[PDB]
């Protein structure tokens, strides 16, 4: 379709821009209020953070230089500031402000007050058919534009999925997106999402985020992902087998879209054809998407998150509330100076 070539021409022309010559530097810690830890993990956590001057609540993901450093994440983190910094589109976060400090890498993202898709699908236990069809609808669209730009986003699952106060999806966390043409080599990922060329150590490219996307879709109809143990050696085991036992609810034709997502063979996956994106887009399971009133944000989304303002943060958890330092002396300066 033309109107879809000249889209993705632009997209690319807009984002390449943006990736030759990245912003830095926008703002500082002192211009924020803190207000909630959002999220923790090894190297950083995400706060919900009030600026000053202008009252607006914000998404700030904090990285500890130092720990990413010592967790071997550098390159990721340029990656994913880098990407951030450039993408456009309506089911990506939009990176506000990013800035670092003695101690610390800033991103200030939009805050988004729904919560992650985790929490809702774990609440409800797993969603209707044309539930998970309208997240997967904007996850297809999110990844035939970052493909389209050479981007693999590699972390998708259902906490990095974030609604939106209209129930559309946010994507988060890029932090292991890379831009690639052609194969990449990194093992990186959450075990029960990772394609099997992962696991076998191959050189791999986008047609693991379709692996992802199959293993999401299940997740999100069934409640429970395809592949899962105790061990990651035995979820891994189960992933190159090419065996998944679907629930007899299931559709049949959701059953026929995922045996060619979840297939173990990259060159036979759907996405990795020779017609991309169309195989999934014109698949029966999608026949009741209008794949433009998706783009366009015009579909009444099947669940609005409850939420009383901007600020609210009850759809996300509790966790310790930790200091944020910013030691007396530069660390780790050389290896960030690009952020
Ligand atoms: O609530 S989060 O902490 N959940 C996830 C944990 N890391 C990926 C996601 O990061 C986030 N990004 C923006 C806002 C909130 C969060
Ligand atoms: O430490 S992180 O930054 N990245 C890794 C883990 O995921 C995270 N989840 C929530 C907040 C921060 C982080
Ligand atoms: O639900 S939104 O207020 N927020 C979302 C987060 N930023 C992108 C999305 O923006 C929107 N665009 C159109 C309608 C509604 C919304
Ligand atoms: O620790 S790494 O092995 N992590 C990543 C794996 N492939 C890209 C990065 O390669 C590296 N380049 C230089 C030093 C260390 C590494
Ligand atoms: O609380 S809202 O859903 N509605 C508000 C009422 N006037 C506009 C505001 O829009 C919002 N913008 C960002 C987050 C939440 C919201």
């Amino acid at each position: 379709q033309e109107s879809v070539k000249e889209f993705l021409a632009k997209a690319k022309e807009e984002f390449l821009k943006k990736w030759e010559s990245p912003s830095q530097n926008t703002a500082q810690l002192d211009h924020f209020d803190r207000i909630k830890t959002l999220g923790t993990g090894s190297f950083g956590r995400v706060m919900l953070v009030k600026h000053k001057e202008t009252g607006n609540h914000y998404a700030m993901k904090i990285l500890d230089k130092q720990k990413v450093v010592k967790l071997k994440q550098i390159e990721h983190t340029l990656n994913e500031k880098r990407i951030l910094q450039a993408v456009n589109f309506p089911f990506l976060v939009k990176l506000e402000f990013s800035f670092k400090d003695n101690s610390n890498l800033y991103m200030v993202m939009e805050y988004v007050p729904g919560g992650e898709m985790f929490s809702h699908l774990r609440r409800i236990g797993r969603f209707s058919e044309p539930h998970a069809r309208f997240y997967a609808a904007q996850i297809v669209l999110t990844f035939e534009y970052l493909h389209s730009l050479d981007l693999i986003y590699r972390d998708l699952k259902p906490e990095n999925l974030l609604i939106d106060q209209q129930g559309y999806i946010q994507v988060t966390d890029f932090g292991f997106a890379k831009r690639v043409k052609g194969r990449t080599w990194t093992l990186c990922g959450t075990p029960e999402y990772l394609a099997p060329e992962i696991i076998l150590s191959k050189g791999y490219n986008k047609a693991v985020d379709w692996w992802a996307l199959g293993v999401l879709i299940y997740e999100m109809a069934a409640g429970y992902p395809p592949f899962f143990a105790d061990q990651p050696i035995q979820i891994y085991e189960k992933i190159v087998s090419g065996k998944v036992r679907f629930p007899s609810h299931f559709s049949s034709d959701l059953k026929d879209l995922l045996r060619n997502l979840l297939q173990v063979d990259l060159t036979k996956r759907f996405g990795n054809l020779k017609n991309g994106v169309n195989d999934i887009k014109n698949h029966k399971w999608f026949a009741t998407t209008d794949w433009i009133a998706i783009y366009q944000r015009k579909v009444e989304a099947p669940f609005i998150p409850k939420f009383k303002g901007p600020g609210d943060t009850s759809n996300f958890d509790d966790y310790e509330e930790e200091e944020i330092r910013v030691s007396i002396n530069e660390k780790c300066g050389k290896e960030f100076t690009e952020f």
